[PDB]
């Protein structure tokens, strides 16, 4: 068995190297929307406090995770709280996360509604509350769910402990029942089960509404058609009612209203025609539509089309942090289970545990890479500031 330093230098090397990258990454972050109004919007409110949370992994949680690496003799709680400080940071992300995802949904399903009701006070109060309860969340352990009580005096005897002191190891003070069962399945799987169901309604609203756009549209054509073929005052009348129906459900701002009022005026004069039994009459008045639909209506659909393609787009990328969080914890996760539910089964050797605990680290880099490379009012950002400063 190698001595145990060597090991020890590989593993906190390239812990010190994620905690630089994830400062760096995090503050460029909290950097471009503290500079750039157009990235000061409720939405990003989350992704700073989600920044933040990462900010405070290299600071932090690196440092702890190095500490109780050593399994130095120290005060039970205190142990605990070296040990257990990474749980609210994670926690803190989870309510983050889960905050983009509703919001993202408030913004697809009540656009006209979003902005009374996603204000940035509220927000603020909502990231304040997340935050109190990541830390009653993550500190559970320190209210007395913990293993203090049954010390393990053979290893804190060959160790050197003094008085209400342990070797300070994880699996030696944290409880794996709240590991597997509080922290992960209620705290971790629950959230990202409910953001996986989030973001499936996301996506199936935004397919919803383009396919009653293009419904809309064809609808105004077809019936075009109908009239112009037709044979008898009934038959214009009848498409013309649907036309209308269509038109208003539609509108349901200056250059669109106008255009909008234009269409149900131009299809009310055809009615009134029609109902007059003046079926030439109605059939011209019919196509004049044509002119403000080529003016207007198409340019009205083609600009919803386009918000809906941004918000589909975005919304991909929001729930691509999502799985690369999933991705870089449930290792740890899963290999707390297999400790818990397979008492039959070998320990996960030392090597994959700390590998599994690199990987989770590894998530506060991820994020500022994905809004680089998905989100181009952060590129651009970042571009300025590196040009400038850097
Ligand atoms: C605002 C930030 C920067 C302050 C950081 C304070 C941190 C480093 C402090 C707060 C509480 C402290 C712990 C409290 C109790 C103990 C038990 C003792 O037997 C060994 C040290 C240990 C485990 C301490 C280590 C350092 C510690 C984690
Ligand atoms: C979320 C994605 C990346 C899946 C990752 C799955 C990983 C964590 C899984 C795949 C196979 C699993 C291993 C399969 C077999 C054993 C042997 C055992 O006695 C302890 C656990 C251990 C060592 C498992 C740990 C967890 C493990 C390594
Ligand atoms: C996040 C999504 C994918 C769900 C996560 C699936 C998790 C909860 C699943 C995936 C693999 C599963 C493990 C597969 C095999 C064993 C060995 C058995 O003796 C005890 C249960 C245990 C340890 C399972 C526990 C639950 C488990 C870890
Ligand atoms: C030490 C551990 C963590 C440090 C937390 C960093 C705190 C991050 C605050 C950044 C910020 O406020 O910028 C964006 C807003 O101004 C937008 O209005
Ligand atoms: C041991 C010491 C205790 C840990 C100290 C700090 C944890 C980090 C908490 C960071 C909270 C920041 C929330 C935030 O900054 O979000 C504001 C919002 O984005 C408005 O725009
Ligand atoms: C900026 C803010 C950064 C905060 C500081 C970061 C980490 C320090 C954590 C280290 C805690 C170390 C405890 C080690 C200890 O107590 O050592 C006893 C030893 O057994 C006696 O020989
Ligand atoms: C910044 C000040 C934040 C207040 C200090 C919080 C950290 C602390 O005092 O922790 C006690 C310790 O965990 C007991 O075991
Ligand atoms: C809801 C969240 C309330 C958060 C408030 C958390 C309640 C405080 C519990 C506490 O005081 O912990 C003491 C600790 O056991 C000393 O050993
Ligand atoms: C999602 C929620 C997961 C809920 C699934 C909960 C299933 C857990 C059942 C269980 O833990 O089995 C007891 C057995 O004795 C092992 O110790
Ligand atoms: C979704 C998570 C559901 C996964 C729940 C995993 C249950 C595992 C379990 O019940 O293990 C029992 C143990 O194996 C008995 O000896
Ligand atoms: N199981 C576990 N162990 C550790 N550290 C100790 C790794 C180890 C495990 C066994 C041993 O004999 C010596 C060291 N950190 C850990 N962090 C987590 C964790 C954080 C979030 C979810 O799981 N689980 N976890
Ligand atoms: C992810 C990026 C690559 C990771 C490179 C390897 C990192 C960690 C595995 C190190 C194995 C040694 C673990 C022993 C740690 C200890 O006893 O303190
Ligand atoms: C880059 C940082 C270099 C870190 C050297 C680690 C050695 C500490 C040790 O294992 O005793
Ligand atoms: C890892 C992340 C890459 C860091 C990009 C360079 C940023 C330098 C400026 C800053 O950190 O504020
Ligand atoms: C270590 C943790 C420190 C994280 C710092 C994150 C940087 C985020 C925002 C920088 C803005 C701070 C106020 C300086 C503004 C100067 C100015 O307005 O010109
Ligand atoms: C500004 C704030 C900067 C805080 C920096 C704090 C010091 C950093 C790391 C302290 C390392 C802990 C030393 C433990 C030595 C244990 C021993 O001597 O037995
Ligand atoms: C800044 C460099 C930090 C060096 C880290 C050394 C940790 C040594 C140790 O684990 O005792
Ligand atoms: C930007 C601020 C960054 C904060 C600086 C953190 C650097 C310190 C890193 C690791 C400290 C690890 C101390 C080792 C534990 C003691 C080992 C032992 O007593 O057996
Ligand atoms: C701010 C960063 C602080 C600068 C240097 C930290 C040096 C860390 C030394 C850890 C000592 C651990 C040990 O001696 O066993
Ligand atoms: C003092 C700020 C931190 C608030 C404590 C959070 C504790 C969590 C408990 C309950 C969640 C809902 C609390 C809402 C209270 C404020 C409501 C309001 O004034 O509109
Ligand atoms: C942005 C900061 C938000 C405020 C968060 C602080 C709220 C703390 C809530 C619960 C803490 C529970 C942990 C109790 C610590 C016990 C200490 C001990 O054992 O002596
Ligand atoms: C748990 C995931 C919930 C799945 C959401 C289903 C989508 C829907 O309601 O139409
Ligand atoms: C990254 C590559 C690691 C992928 C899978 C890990 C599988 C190794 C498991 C070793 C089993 C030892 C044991 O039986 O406890
Ligand atoms: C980019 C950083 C990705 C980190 C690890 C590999 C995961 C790949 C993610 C695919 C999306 C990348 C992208 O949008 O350009
Ligand atoms: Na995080």
């Amino acid at each position: 068995g190698a001595p145990p330093i060597m090991g020890s230098s590989v593993y906190i090397t390239v812990e010190l190297a994620i905690a630089v990258l994830a400062i760096l990454g995090n503050v460029l972050v909290c950097w471009a929307v503290w500079l750039n109004s157009n990235l000061q919007n409720v939405t990003n409110y989350f992704v700073v406090s989600l920044a933040a949370a990462d900010i405070a992994v290299g600071v932090l949680a690196i440092p702890f995770a190095i500490t109780i690496s050593t399994g130095f003799c120290a005060a039970c709680h205190g142990c605990l709280f070296i040990a257990c400080f990474v749980l609210v940071l994670t926690q803190s992300s989870i309510f983050s996360l889960l905050a983009i995802a509703i919001d993202r949904y408030i913004a697809i399903r009540i656009p006209l509604r979003y902005n009374g009701l996603v204000t940035g006070t509220r927000a603020k109060g909502i990231i304040a509350i997340c935050w109190v309860l990541s830390f009653a969340i993550g500190l559970t352990p320190m209210l007395g769910w913990n293993n203090c009580g049954q010390p393990k005096e053979g290893k804190n005897h060959s160790q050197g402990c003094g008085e209400g002191q342990v070797a300070c190891l994880f699996e030696d003070v944290v409880p794996m029942n709240y590991m597997v069962y509080f922290n992960f399945f209620a705290c971790v799987l629950v959230p990202l089960l409910l953001m996986l169901g989030v973001y499936l309604r996301i996506f199936l609203a935004a397919r919803r509404q383009l396919a009653d756009l293009e419904d809309n549209w064809e609808t105004l054509n077809d019936n075009l058609k109908v009239i112009e073929k037709a044979d008898n005052a009934a038959q214009v009348k009848d498409a013309l009612t649907k036309m209308r129906a269509a038109a208003l459900d539609a509108q349901k701002m200056k250059d669109f209203r106008h255009g909008f009022d234009i269409l149900v005026g131009q299809i009310d004069d055809a009615l009134k025609l029609a109902n007059e039994g003046k079926v030439k009459e109605a059939q011209a008045a019919a196509e004049q539509l044509k002119t403000t639909r080529n003016a207007y209506i198409q340019k009205y659909l083609e600009r919803a089309r386009s918000t809906l393609q941004k918000e589909v787009h975005a919304a991909k990328s929001l729930a691509i942090i999502v799985g690369l969080f999933a991705l870089c914890w449930l290792p740890l996760h899963i290999i707390n289970c297999f400790t818990f539910f397979c008492p039959d089964c070998s320990h996960a050797p030392l090597w994959l545990m700390y590998l599994a605990i690199v990987l989770s680290h590894t998530n506060s880099v991820v994020n500022p890479f994905i809004y680089a490379y998905r989100i181009r009012e952060f590129r651009q950002t970042f571009r300025k500031i590196i040009r400038s400063h850097v």
